[PDB]
């Protein structure tokens, strides 16, 4: 199991534009297109992305390209993030994969607000620190997702995606 398997799995694949679970304009594996409530602002925002126009739909190659930047760009923000870096590097090759969903979902600017969630996994109190992520939005509106990165952090293994 990968970081790639991992987010196929936790966002699914959609060749046409949809939405998301908080309303938003989406397509491919996860890639948000905008917050914006126009279709009209989200097939621009695709054509721009693609480089084509593309009329709300696209092939799996370009789903995948799209992947493939978003992953790349997610591993990039943590390193350079001054609050995020130093808990990536504390982690072992699992627990780093969970950051990372987390920073794809979520955004570096919302993953850097669990303050004190990333104060435990530094310390590496793995119980105290599923228990507080727990604590918050984003596991009271999709538990299933949030309970699966969870698991991961607590025990280090994949078993939740097995
Ligand atoms: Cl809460
Ligand atoms: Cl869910």
């Amino acid at each position: 199991m990968n970081i790639f398997e991992m987010l196929r799995i936790d966002e699914g694949l959609r060749l046409k534009i949809y939405k998301d679970t908080e309303g938003y304009y989406t397509i491919g594996i996860g890639h948000l297109l905008t917050k914006s409530p126009s279709l009209n602002a989200a097939k621009s925002e695709l054509d721009k992305a693609i480089g084509r126009n593309c009329n709300g739909v696209i092939t799996k190659d370009e789903a995948e390209k799209l992947f493939n930047q978003d992953v790349d760009a997610a591993v990039r923000g943590i390193l350079r993030n001054a609050k995020l870096k130093p808990v990536y590097d504390s982690l072992d090759a699992v627990r780093r994969c969970a950051l990372i969903n987390m920073v794809f979902q979520m955004g570096e600017t919302g993953v850097a607000g669990f303050t004190n969630s990333l104060r435990m996994l530094q310390q590496k109190r793995w119980d105290e620190a599923a228990g507080n992520l727990a604590k918050s939005r984003w596991y009271n509106q999709t538990p299933n997702r949030a309970k699966r990165v969870i698991t991961t952090f607590r025990t280090g293994t994949w078993d939740a995606y097995k």
